[PDB]
């Protein structure tokens, strides 16, 4: 099973969370495409310590909401995509995310 190319969006529209956005949910966004990625895969974010978790989309996109407080205490995760080929071999796919905190 080949890795593909996983990206993280900015973490809200200027890639910082203010005290507004950290009371509430936060959307964290993203791609997932290339190599046996495929819609459906798991979407794995570990944030503060929780695991957040969603699926890879039919447009290569994917999206999870977030406790604003959990990415307030955590300015930097990875986002790990599991795919299967074919024959059931499996692989993960990271990207990588920084943000900050006002
Ligand atoms: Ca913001
Ligand atoms: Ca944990
Ligand atoms: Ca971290
Ligand atoms: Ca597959
Ligand atoms: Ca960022
Ligand atoms: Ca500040
Ligand atoms: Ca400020």
């Amino acid at each position: 099973a080949t890795a593909g190319t996983v990206t993280v969006n900015a973490i809200t529209s200027d890639d910082v969370i203010n005290a507004s956005e950290a009371a509430g949910t936060v959307a964290v966004s993203g791609t997932a495409t290339g190599g046996d990625i495929a819609e459906g895969d798991t979407v794995t974010l570990e944030i503060n310590g929780e695991t957040y978790t969603t699926t890879v989309d039919a447009n290569g996109e994917w999206s999870v909401d977030v406790a604003g407080s959990d990415l307030a205490a955590d300015t930097a995760f990875d986002a790990v995509v599991t795919s299967s080929d074919a024959a059931g071999n499996t692989v993960d796919t990271t990207g990588s995310s920084t943000h900050t905190v006002d």
